């Protein structure tokens, strides 16, 4: 029953995606995946997605956590694809099985929100994501409105929708 992918001609790309404009730090501030929104858990810590613009353009990407412990810095590379706002992963050997990643700036208005688009194959099963992202950890009932909306118009409903609670630790960095 695991929510198939919708076809990537349904998924907008942003429009004259500017790679500068849209570098530093995004608060993960929603989020819909087809696998889940687990089910036996309370709601999720936000974190804080860091996009550096290399010289080779492509991204150095910064995911940063709160756990228990401590803060963590989880990196990887968002290399670009065919067009502008769109990205594969460098490292994609490093995962066991994946023989695919890529990544979709759906819209943005670079200074306040984004939506992105992920999606993976590994050993032939698929995954895909949707992130609502802010510069600020708080946002309109406007813009989760439009998130939730957008969701479900790629075929997933409210209980695949999260909104993680803000925190200071780590992700204020
Ligand atoms: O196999 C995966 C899954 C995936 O490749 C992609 C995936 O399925 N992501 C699911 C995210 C669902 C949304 N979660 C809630 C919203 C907040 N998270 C994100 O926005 C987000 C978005 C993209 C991500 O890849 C990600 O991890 C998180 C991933 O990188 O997470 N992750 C483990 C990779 C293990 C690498 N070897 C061990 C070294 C330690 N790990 C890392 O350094 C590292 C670095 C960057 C990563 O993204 C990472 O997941 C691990
Ligand atoms: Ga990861």
């Amino acid at each position: 029953d695991l929510i198939p992918a919708p076809p990537l001609s349904k998924v907008p790309l942003q429009q004259n995606f500017q790679d500068n404009q849209f570098h530093g730090k995004w608060y993960v501030v929603g989020f819909a995946e087809n696998i889940q929104q687990r089910e036996d858990k309370d709601p999720p810590k936000m974190i804080a997605t860091i996009y550096e613009l290399k010289e080779d353009k492509s991204y150095n990407v910064t995911n940063v956590a709160s756990n228990w412990e401590k803060c963590t810095y989880r990196i990887k590379t968002f290399v670009p694809g065919s067009q502008p706002g769109e990205f594969t992963l460098g490292e994609i050997k490093s995962r066991p099985g994946m023989t695919s990643y890529l990544v979709r700036v759906v819209s943005t208005n670079y200074n306040q929100h984004a939506m992105v688009f992920f999606k993976t194959v590994v050993q032939n099963r698929e995954k895909f994501w949707i992130t609502l992202y802010g510069r600020t950890k708080e946002l309109t009932s406007e813009l989760k409105e439009n998130f939730i909306r957008f969701s479900k118009s790629l075929g997933l409903p409210e209980n695949h929708i999260v909104f993680p609670v803000p925190i200071d630790q780590c992700i204020d960095g």
